């Protein structure tokens, strides 16, 4: 897979049905079976968008990505304290490039 993989960075993505990861580095997952993540984060201090590959047989922020097989990157909120949390995962080329904060399309 080719994924966005910029770690964690600040993003302005907020209040829109997509957004774009701004991420600049796009990688060939180290592993064939890895899919591409995005995860979106907002604290009263700021907002952030984590753009990695990861082995979807591991969990990743105690979730499993039971999402993988998706060519898009759906983005769904979980359950944390103290911040806005959403994640997603996807296994189409630079999928986590474009991240969709809704089910209605």
């Amino acid at each position: 897979a080719l994924c966005k993989f910029c770690d964690v960075r600040f993003s302005t993505c907020d209040n829109q049905k997509s957004c774009m990861s701004n991420c600049s580095i796009t990688s060939i997952c180290e592993k064939p079976q890895e899919v591409c993540v995005a995860v979106w984060r907002k604290n009263d201090e700021n907002i952030t968008l984590e753009t990695v590959c990861h082995d979807p047989k591991l969990p990743y922020h105690d979730f499993i990505l039971e999402d993988a097989a998706s060519p898009t990157c759906i983005m769904k909120e979980k359950k944390k304290p103290g911040e806005t949390f959403f994640m997603c995962s996807c296994s189409s080329d630079e999928c986590n490039d474009n991240i969709i904060f809704s089910e209605e399309y």
